[PDB]
């Protein structure tokens, strides 16, 4: 299922084996071989076009094993095979250029240039492509083979033949995006500034570091997405302006245009908390962006963010207030069927709304029915209005149908109404901690409950669901011939499983009776369900859940300020403008232009 | 709110920009351009004077860009530029000697004191105050300037025209106050020998060294304040006097003036124990002061610190002693209303003091509202006569309030004192913890627990009173339509917080009764506390009780010198002379002065 194309592709090269071993030509082309290569290209030509395994001639081979000899030799005998590419799937449109590019052939290179090869081949196969499959994403063009493999000799030698600098790929990256998606990160500097230096700005439109993707990405923002910081500070350096320098000062000044939230739909800091990576986050503590977000955090920020929980925290006592003074009438019927199993003596009323302290409570009820379309109405057009779906958010909009439950299920008088009021005080309250992230030191305590949670407790709660379950339906069947008068814990099976659910906890302390003789199988059971499962299987996860706070305390500070990123950026598109200026000083007073610019001074010395 | 300081300067800082691109005399000087500089000034003089954005001349902007030869020609051609200063409000009263001093330039200070510029130039403006918005403390004189950016040439240069190697700034800091305030602490050393050197005591005031501030410290005392511990190691071998050394063995002795609390108001000692920084306490392990700490401790103040510690433990076992044979007589009335909710069974006696053994109480009460009084006036009058209040005070004066409220309870015969008598039976014993730290290893055990309190508990009490305030308020309604003689915890509201509280902490069990049917939402919402609340975010606050311990006993004997220190200091000054003698071996008898010294040898090779 779906892993075949790595079986293919092993058989397929394997298969270039065999047709390299077949036929005299082009086994006289992986070792040179020019005494035969000759005397072959003699007989009559012996088929010179020739296609192997994979639409490959005989001068793709000698390229391929870096024969520089064995192609002098079969140019001279070849009438185009210069032209030709490969006629693949997986290698398709790679001419012989591509090849002798890469493996850094200068000798060869200059030779293919020199009988007119096209350097707009569009090598678009699927061994070329953007995949995890592929290890290498080296583009479509031989100016884009050339500047991935950090070579300074072809570069100059295809401009000077007329490579386009301007070209794209099936991604639309151009030959600048190519080089933020590389390892060796110190060597595509120099690339960057080689390959912008040709770049004769002619009126034709933006000059070659703007010219967008079909996502829309810029190669400054392409270096902020892919995580990519050493590409990022020596991009930034195109934008600052140095003021004056006074001793150890220096009172330099950024440019903050791709960065802030503009007009565009997108912003830098959008891109970067959204995105799927983790190094992405690493580049929000770079100097245009970390004075940049704490300063739209201590002003216009933090007010904002405290005024909205400052509403919700006299939201949610108001809600409280009005459901422990719920209606509960003194019964109806009599005690039904079962003796004393049945304690229950109020049965809440029908619909009696009389006697005016139901009125102040009526007043306290639609408060909270208005807080709870309001939230439906901020959450719900957000996500059937951009689709995709991806955690504050459904524990805000779960709590808001569960009090439109309730209004629904008082209106109509049923029942029981307890169990939509009990997911709505516990989801209600326990969303005040969403807003424990104003607070530095109160800020990551939110994030290590999700990581002991989704990451070390769903990991063991299933090698605990089957040790209780082995436990519960042993305690269950030894307890089966019993009184559970006296030692009634496992009465019937569901609660056989959650009276051991709490003795694996150590919350109930563990049945005993002293007045009884106990049936002898337990003394045995239960002497091995404390060490089991009690001191070794408990003490296992609360060690799990020590070394979750310990690397998450690690990195605190780096934790929080992502926090404050993905609340200022949801803060600023709802809540509207003449409420949240630009942040930064303007240009067009001071012969700067449309700009936004921000001024920092750090002594250096 | 208060954050325009900010944003104005730096709208400041860009109108300097905006009025040095129009002006063609200004953008003249900032890259030299001596045609045009020759040719503006040949036209008539195009207005020498013209101020800038910030109080500038034509000159500072040469001085500030380092043009040299653009301020040769203006210099020939300016009457009296070197003379005005700038006239701002952020940078006010800085001429250009100033400017020209900071960026090192040798060949332009050589120019300025030749056309006689001042060098007592007082730059009083407010880029130039102590401030944490401001990143340069420098001074206000050229002396000052040049004396921070460590330049050994322009030192020399001022003090051969007659640069006041006295004066002082707004903050009445001297030349060699700013040194120890400056963060190139090795340079600075340098500095402190060359600008002294230049100290002819020729019967002035005291050398230099000795003069204080606005505050009263001298430079050594500003040294231990400001916790710059290698301007502390290099001014104190101005003080050691070396006597015999005999192999590896030497006989040094230190000169302990500034140390040691003489007749003047304040030491060295004082002023580190009580400072607002955290690296004044590394000060405090030096060998001047660390064998005089350590001297004044082991006699002197360890038999009168546990004389003091073993009357309070005399004291608190008379207080108990009286407090558990409070008077109770058997009954007034009937049982009251509640049918057996209202167990209470004594209501204590009026006004009876007959029956001898009652009298014998009242000499062990008289002696605990006597030593209550005594607290009130050693404490009392030291907040009310100092002002300023800044934990161990906070904790014995509570303590003296409950027994002077119990007193005044008991004579006018009110009837609960049970609540004065419950918060002095245990802030009364609990001060017994004060007293563990003239012991060494039970010294920093009372540290842990203040920073398990208001470092880890203060900060994690705010999210786990709203997960308690969630299901308190969850299972109070689901158990408010039931019979609360069996499963009587949440009987009311009140009772619901305090009985979720002791559930979260493991400290109750958890509720069942197995004989009736608990009602069905009740089996969940317990499922989801056990694991929420019990396991997960109990055993997280264990384990940040468990790197406060690390962090703290990583530094044991740092924490606990400290404490003696600030016990010593404390037991000096109330405590009187002729049973605290001075500490230190004195002059005057041995041809020395009347200076108390203190010797050590140590083994070096
Ligand atoms: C409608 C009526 C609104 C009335 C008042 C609303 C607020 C008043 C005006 C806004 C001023 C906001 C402000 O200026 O600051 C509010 C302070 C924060 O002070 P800070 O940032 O300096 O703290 C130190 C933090 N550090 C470590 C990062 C340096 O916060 C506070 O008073 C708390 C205000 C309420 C916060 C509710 C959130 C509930 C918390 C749950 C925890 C779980
Ligand atoms: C980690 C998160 C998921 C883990 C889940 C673990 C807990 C399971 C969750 C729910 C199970 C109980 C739900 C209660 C509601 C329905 C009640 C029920 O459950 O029906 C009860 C029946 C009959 O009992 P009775 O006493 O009324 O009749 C007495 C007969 N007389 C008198 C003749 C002796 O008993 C039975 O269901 C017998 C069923 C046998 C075992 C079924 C358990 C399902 C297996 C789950 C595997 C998951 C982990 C694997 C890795
Ligand atoms: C009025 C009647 C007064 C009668 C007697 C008072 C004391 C007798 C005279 C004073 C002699 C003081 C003395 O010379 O030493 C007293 C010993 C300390 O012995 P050390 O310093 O050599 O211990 C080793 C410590 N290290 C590790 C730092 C080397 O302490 C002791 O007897 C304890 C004396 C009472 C201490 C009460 C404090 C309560 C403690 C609470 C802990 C929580
Ligand atoms: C971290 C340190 C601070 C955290 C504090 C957390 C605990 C709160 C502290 C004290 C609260 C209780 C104090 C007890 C004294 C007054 C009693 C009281 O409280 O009045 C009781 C009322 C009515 O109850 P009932 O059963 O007698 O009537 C039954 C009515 N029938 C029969 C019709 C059902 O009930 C009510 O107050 C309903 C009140 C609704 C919730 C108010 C809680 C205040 C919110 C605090 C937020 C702090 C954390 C935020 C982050
Ligand atoms: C009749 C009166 C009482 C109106 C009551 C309205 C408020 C109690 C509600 C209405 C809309 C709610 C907001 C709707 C959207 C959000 C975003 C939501 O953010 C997330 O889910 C996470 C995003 C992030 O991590 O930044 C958090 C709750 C919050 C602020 C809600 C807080 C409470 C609000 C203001
Ligand atoms: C921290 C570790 C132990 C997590 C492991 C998860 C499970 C082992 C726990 C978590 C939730 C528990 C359940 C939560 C609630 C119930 C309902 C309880 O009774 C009912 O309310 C249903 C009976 C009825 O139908 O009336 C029976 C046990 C059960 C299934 C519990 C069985 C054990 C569960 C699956
Ligand atoms: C009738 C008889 C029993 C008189 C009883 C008097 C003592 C029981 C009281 C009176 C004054 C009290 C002292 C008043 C002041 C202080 C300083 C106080 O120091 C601090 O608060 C912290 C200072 C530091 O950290 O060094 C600690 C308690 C202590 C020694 C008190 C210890 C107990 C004393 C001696
Ligand atoms: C009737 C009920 C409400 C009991 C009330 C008890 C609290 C009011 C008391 C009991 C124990 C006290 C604590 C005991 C010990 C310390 C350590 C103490 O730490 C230091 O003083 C260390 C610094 C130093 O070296 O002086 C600070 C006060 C504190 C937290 C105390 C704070 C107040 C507490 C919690
Ligand atoms: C270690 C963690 C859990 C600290 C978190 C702090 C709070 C969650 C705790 C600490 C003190 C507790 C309070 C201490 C004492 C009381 C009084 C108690 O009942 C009373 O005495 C008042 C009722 C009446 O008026 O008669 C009700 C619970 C309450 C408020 C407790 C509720 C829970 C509180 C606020
Ligand atoms: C009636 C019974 C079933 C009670 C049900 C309770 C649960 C449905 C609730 C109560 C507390 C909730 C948790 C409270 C806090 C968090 C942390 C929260 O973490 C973040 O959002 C961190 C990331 C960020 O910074 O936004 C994720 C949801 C989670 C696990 C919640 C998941 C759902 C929980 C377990
Ligand atoms: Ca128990």
């Amino acid at each position: 299922r779906r892993e075949s194309w790595a079986q293919s592709r092993d058989e397929q090269n394997l298969l270039q084996q065999k047709r390299i071993w077949e036929s005299p030509l082009l086994l006289a082309a992986k070792d040179n071989d020019v005494q035969a290569l000759n005397k072959l290209l003699k007989y009559e030509d012996c088929k010179v076009h020739q296609r192997g395994a994979m639409g490959e001639t005989a001068l793709h081979i000698a390229a391929l094993y870096d024969n520089l000899e064995a192609a002098m030799v079969l140019m001279e005998a070849a009438p185009e095979l210069v032209f030709e590419p490969m006629t693949s799937e997986l290698y398709e449109g790679q001419t012989a250029l591509h090849i002798a590019v890469v493996n850094q052939n200068m000798n060869l290179v200059r030779a293919l240039l020199a009988r007119r090869a096209s350097v707009s081949a569009r090598a678009t196969g699927t061994a070329f492509r953007r995949s995890p499959c592929n290890l290498i994403y080296f583009g479509e063009h031989p100016l884009s083979f050339a500047a991935c493999v950090n070579s300074e000799e072809i570069v100059r030698l295809l401009i000077e033949h007329g490579a386009d600098i301007r070209a794209q790929d099936s991604l639309g990256n151009t030959v600048l995006h190519i080089l933020i998606l590389q390892p060796n990160k110190t060597f595509a500097c120099q690339m960057y500034n080689l390959l912008l230096s040709y770049d004769r700005h002619g009126d034709h439109l933006q000059p070659l570091d703007l010219v967008p993707n079909h996502q829309g990405l810029t190669p400054f923002k392409l270096a902020g997405v892919e995580g990519n910081t050493v590409m990022f500070q020596h991009l930034m350096q195109k934008r600052k302006h140095t003021q004056w320098t006074y001793g150890p000062l220096t009172s330099t000044l950024y440019d903050l245009t791709e960065i802030d939230s503009s007009g565009d739909e997108q912003s830098l800091l959008e891109l970067i908390i959204t995105t799927k990576k983790r190094e992405a986050r690493q580049i929000l503590d770079q100097t245009p962006v970390k004075e940049l977000v704490s300063l739209k955090w201590k002003r216009y920020g933090r007010p904002y963010f405290c005024m909205l929980g400052a509403i919700y925290l006299l939201y949610i006592i108001c809600f409280t207030m009005c459901c422990i003074y719920r209606p509960l009438k003194p019964r109806t019927n009599n005690r039904t069927s079962p003796r004393d199993n049945t304690l229950l003596q109020q049965k809440l009323l029908q619909e009696a709304y009389m006697t005016p302290k139901d009125d102040i409570r009526l007043v306290g009820e639609l408060v909270t029915v208005i807080g709870a379309i309001i939230i439906l109405l901020v959450e719900v057009p957000d996500i059937f209005r951009m689709g995709v779906t991806r955690p504050f958010h459904v524990l805000i909009i779960t709590y808001a149908f569960m009090v439109l439950v309730t209004m629904v299920m008082r209106l109509i008088s049923a029942s029981g109404e307890v169990v939509p009021m009990s997911f709505a005080l516990v989801l209600g309250w326990c969303n005040v901690m969403y807003f424990a992230r104003g607070f530095q030191m109160l800020g990551p305590f939110t994030i290590m409950i999700q990581k002991m949670i989704f990451g070390d407790l769903m990991r063991f709660c299933w090698l605990m669901a089957v040790v209780i379950l082995g436990f519960a339906s042993a305690f269950y069947i030894i307890f089966q011939t019993e009184d559970p008068e006296e030692l009634g814990h496992f009465y019937d099976y569901p609660m056989a499983l959650f009276s051991t659910f709490e003795l694996f906890l150590t919350i109930i302390d563990g049945p005993a009776n002293y007045n009884v003789d106990l049936p002898f199988m337990y003394s045995i059971t239960y002497a091995a369900f404390a060490i089991i499962a009690t001191l070794l299987m408990l003490n296992l996860l609360i060690a799990m859940m020590g070394d979750t706070h310990w690397r998450v305390a690690h990195e605190r500070d780096e934790l929080w300020r992502a926090q404050i990123v993905a609340t200022t950026v949801m803060l600023e598109r709802k809540l509207p403008r003449c409420l949240w200026p630009r942040s930064g000083i303007c240009g067009r007073e001071y012969g700067l232009g449309d700009r936004w610019f921000l001024r920092v001074e750090d002594r250096q010395d």
